[PDB]
DNA sequence: TTGTGTTTTATGACGTCC
DNA sequence: GGACGTCATAAAACACAA
């Protein structure tokens, strides 16, 4: 049993890089990053649905509205 | 330190789509 | 179908005032 696992900056960089293009991912990209970052569909599936609700946390809260 | 507060992987529940 | 979307939540991992 392996809870988590950290990801190495380079395997976040070029994740997050593609969040900037699209906050959705196609199964194409899905699978061509996931090989080329060697991991498993479902993870790249995850962590683009975990990235999203990251900014709308940010973005509820840069509603400071003060 | 350290304890305590936030951030990062991850799962299941339930819902939407022609 | 059958792929993905939101969630509330859990726990490893991290950051950093006292």
């Amino acid at each position: 049993d392996k809870y988590r696992v950290v990801y190495t900056d380079h395997q976040r960089l070029e994740l997050e890089k593609e969040f900037h293009y699209s906050r959705y991912i196609t199964i194409r990209r899905k699978a061509e990053l996931a090989a080329t970052l060697g991991l498993s569909e479902r993870q790249v599936k995850i962590w683009f649905q975990n990235r999203r609700a990251k900014e709308r946390k940010i973005n509820k809260k840069k509603l400071q509205q003060q």
